[PDB]
């Protein structure tokens, strides 16, 4: 079997993407941010304590006749960002794009966190690392990719984000007329639950690219690109004007700047992320000043290749028993 869902950016700065997921009997399509961070399918719900919802569809159980109550199973989580959220566990009848899996996880809210409830454009989380991170207990819970790989023609799925314009998952193929040139593959560590792999360097603008090792996770749930202090601050000071300002929490530069590409290393492959890729635009309405799409990892623990960096590449998640990543340009 194979599946293929459009996925669609929030606002006008990608700050995330959306994507329909079918859950029940009938169908209960809610919009999900797919994570590659994390390994929790966690939907608003009936559930939801009221003043926690403002605008999102929520899935209702007991209107599913194919719904089942995990008994006595709970859930918590809490992201990189701060946010989380919390309840209880049915399993019912999930569908991406025409793909189907049976018995799914559908983790059920009873409290979410003001970021939450604050965007009403997510209805819950699709999680796509492995398994091992899922936040179910007392038996952790497998993901959509876990339940849905025996049956895929191929195990495998692939993020093709879009910049600015909606973009595809597909599960079960690879679209090999979605990418220019080769696909490049490299090496995965599952040893902390992720899609942990090692890009082989990076350049600046038209400079010359600088191998080094940088470990990091590929993670469709995270807006921007973090990388170890020294990367990003030569990066920056390609930038006029431009300073990592405490009080914004990051590196802004003036709007008016053309900023520079940045390029990452797949083995002797080459990513190369445009620099309109890298404005986050105003810092506060009306600002001259902008936010940078590269901010430093420093006191997150790990370097993060999120949507800015993930949307410049067709990137393959191949979760065959020994798993890897490939990264082609577009």
């Amino acid at each position: 079997s194979t599946g293929s869902a459009t996925t669609t950016p929030i606002d006008s700065l990608d700050d995330a993407y959306i994507t329909p997921v079918q859950i029940g009997t009938p169908a209960q399509t809610l919009n999900l941010d797919f994570d590659t961070g994390s390994s929790d399918l966690w939907v608003f719900s009936s559930e939801t304590t009221a003043s926690e919802v403002d605008g999102q569809t929520i899935y209702t159980p007991s209107k599913s006749t194919t719904a089942k109550l995990l008994s006595g199973a709970t859930w918590s989580i809490s992201y990189g960002d701060g946010s989380s959220s919390s309840g209880d566990v049915y399993t019912d009848t999930v569908s991406v794009g025409g793909l189907t899996v049976t018995g799914q996880a559908v983790e059920s809210a009873k409290k979410v966190s003001s970021s939450f409830t604050e965007d009403s454009t997510i209805d819950g989380l699709l999680g796509l690392a492995f398994s091992t991170l899922n936040t179910v207990s007392p038996t952790q819970q497998k993901t959509f990719f876990d339940n849905a790989k025996a049956s895929l023609d191929s195990p495998v799925f692939t993020a093709d984000l879009g910049y600015h314009a909606p973009g595809t998952y597909n599960f079960g193929f690879i679209d090999t007329t979605a990418y220019t040139g080769s696909i490049t593959y490299t090496a995965v560590s599952t040893k902390q639950g992720f899609w942990e792999w090692t890009s082989t360097g990076y350049a600046v603008g038209s400079g010359t690219f600088k191998s080094t090792s940088i470990d990091g996770i590929a993670d469709t749930g995270t807006t921007l690109l973090y990388l170890p202090a020294t990367v990003v601050s030569a990066y920056w000071a390609q930038v006029s004007g431009a300073k990592s300002s405490s009080s914004v929490g990051g590196y802004v530069f003036p709007c008016s700047a053309t900023l520079p590409s940045f390029t990452f290393g797949v083995g002797s492959a080459r990513i190369v992320i445009p620099g309109d890729y890298i404005d986050f635009g105003p810092i506060s309405t009306g600002s001259s000043s902008c936010f940078g799409g590269i901010q430093s990892s420093a006191g997150i623990g790990i370097n993060i290749f999120g949507d800015v960096a993930l949307k410049a590449a067709f990137v393959v998640f191949n979760g065959a028993t020994t798993p890897t990543l490939g990264f082609a340009s577009k």
